[PDB]
């Protein structure tokens, strides 16, 4: 099998701005969720060739990861605050789709998706 070219990060014809709401994004939401102990499943692409994961991509065909999330915001490829939490929702909806009740890694997700919760809570408001 192969893996998929990661997703897009930077798009230099996109318009671009900053909000406190996309450098909260990434300054405070993505910067906690990288460091927790639970992180590094979710810092890039599912490889499936060196994982063996031959049926992944065959199943999981919206890819996401924080590796990703986090080079779009730091390229400003979001203009809106939603696109980023939409990547998140995407990351963790595979991560349960993929797995089994119970694995580790769907686990690791739980601990992830709670603090991300308790972060998006606190988001600035919308200009
Ligand atoms: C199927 C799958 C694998 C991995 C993944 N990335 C790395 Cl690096 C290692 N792993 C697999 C182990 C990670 C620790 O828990 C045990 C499995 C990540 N995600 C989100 C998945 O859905």
């Amino acid at each position: 099998s192969m893996n998929p070219p990661p997703p897009e990060t930077s798009n230099p014809n996109k318009p671009k701005r900053q909000t406190n709401q996309l450098q909260y994004l990434l300054r405070v939401v993505l910067k906690t969720l990288w460091k927790h102990q639970f992180a590094w499943p979710f810092q890039q692409p599912v490889d499936a060739v060196k994982l063996n994961l031959p049926d992944y991509y065959k199943i999981i065909k919206t890819p996401m990861d924080m590796g990703t999330i986090k080079k779009r915001l730091e390229n400003n490829y979001y203009w809106n605050a939603q696109e980023c939490i939409q990547d998140f929702n995407t990351m963790f909806t595979n991560c349960y789709i993929y797995n089994k009740p119970g694995d580790d890694i769907v686990l690791m997700a739980e601990a992830l998706e709670k603090l991300f919760l308790q972060k998006i809570n606190e988001l600035p408001t919308e200009e």
